């Protein structure tokens, strides 16, 4: 049903890979080496326009491709450091949001969720993989994670938000790894970038309580994201 | 490149038509009997791009007549299945059909399109009970799904939307089914609004009688109403 034929394919060049599919469509295509490990059972089920949209794929021989929309800006991070508006970066939030809002009413989890691996399309919209789902980057990480619930992605979030409104710095680059898993335990945080005014920064802010229960639902950032935005 | 080859589809059976697109994929069929000038619609659909939007599968153009495929929604127009399923929702399941309205149309809004007749019977429900809206024949007088200043923008479907909550959660009735039209643009003119469904909770209807302000700059937009909603579902 989503089989494709490797004929279809035409390779262009590594970036994972451009390529065509059937002379006509842009697709990116990746190659397996990892094993046997189920995961795309998952992408072709889950359905979201801000989510990296499955082609589809080759395993009737070896070895296996996945095939998926060409998201012809790049990665995130780049894209921050490569012009923008404060609204722009919010919608680029507002992105993001929808899709971890979708992924979490379907109890999934991103569990590497920073700006190298977000995505951007062509008309600038950023989207998130559904690719690698769980059912230790130090510094997205909150404090129970560096001593698997839907919080430990909203504190990524949160750095996510940091990231975007810096327009793509280290996140606490000053620190080694060690010192900023010391310092987030003191009760340091990211300070207030540049260009989110206070309204931004109480959202990514709200994402960094020390107690998981107490940060807001990707549902209630979303709907703080919203509000804002008018 | 959204061309489609008729030799490729099936004409199953009227419902708009259900088929067959290469003989794999569920599609819905549209014929047109309107003009063959008024194809400049369909760039619009090609443009668009959202999951709660019954997504566009191609067209019939080189030749006559014209045919629109879409999706196929397998549970039909939503004002049936809310009355054929009256006794197997919840009311978590109620706010979901309007969650997924509210994102289609704020998508619209953030894109300043304008739906014309946003109500149950213009909806669609697929499979997995997901609701959606057709982003053919947008816009840049219904009467009980019609505002004040309608009746003698953004804010139109705004109140249409509220009558669409109110349909939702009223398992399908008839807005306003004690009066005609005439007695119910009266009614409307006198400040009357849709009464709370026995379903919803003060929240719920508190969102949904958001929408009916007499002055429409005082109604919320659909960022509002989607932020509202979310905000509910904790
Ligand atoms: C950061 C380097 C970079 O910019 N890479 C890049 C450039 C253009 C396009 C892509 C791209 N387009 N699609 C994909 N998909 C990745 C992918 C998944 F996330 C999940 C499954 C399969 C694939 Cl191919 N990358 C990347
Ligand atoms: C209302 C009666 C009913 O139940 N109709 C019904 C039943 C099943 C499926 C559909 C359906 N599926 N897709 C569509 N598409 C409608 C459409 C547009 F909204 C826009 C352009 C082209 C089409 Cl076909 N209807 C309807």
């Amino acid at each position: 049903s989503w089989e494709i034929d490797p004929k279809d394919l035409t390779f262009l060049k590594e970036l994972v890979k451009y390529g065509k599919w059937r002379g006509q469509y842009d697709v990116a295509i990746k190659m397996i080496k990892m094993s046997d490990e189920e995961e795309a059972k998952v992408m072709m089920n889950l359905s979201h326009e801000k989510l990296v949209q499955l082609y589809g794929v080759c395993t009737k021989q070896r070895p296996i491709f996945i095939i998926t929309e060409y998201m012809a800006n790049g990665c995130l991070l780049n894209y921050l450091r490569e012009r923008f508006q404060t609204q722009q970066l919010l919608e680029m939030c507002k992105d993001v949001c929808e899709a971890m809002e979708y992924l979490e009413s379907k109890q999934f989890l991103h569990r590497d969720l920073a700006a190298r691996n977000c995505l951007v399309n062509d008309q600038g919209v950023v989207k998130v993989s559904d690719f690698g789902l769980s059912r230790f980057p130090v510094r997205w990480s909150p404090p129970e994670v560096l001593m698997f619930s839907s919080k430990s992605d909203i504190w990524a979030f949160g750095v996510l938000m940091w990231e975007i409104y810096s327009l793509g710095k280290m996140p606490y680059e000053r620190f080694t790894n060690s010192e900023t898993a010391e310092h987030i335990a003191q009760g340091l945080r990211l300070y207030r970038p540049h260009l989110a005014s206070e309204k931004v920064y109480t959202i990514m802010y709200s994402c960094w309580h020390e107690k998981a229960d107490e940060r807001p639902t990707f549902k209630i950032l979303l709907s703080n994201i919203l509000d804002v935005m008018d």
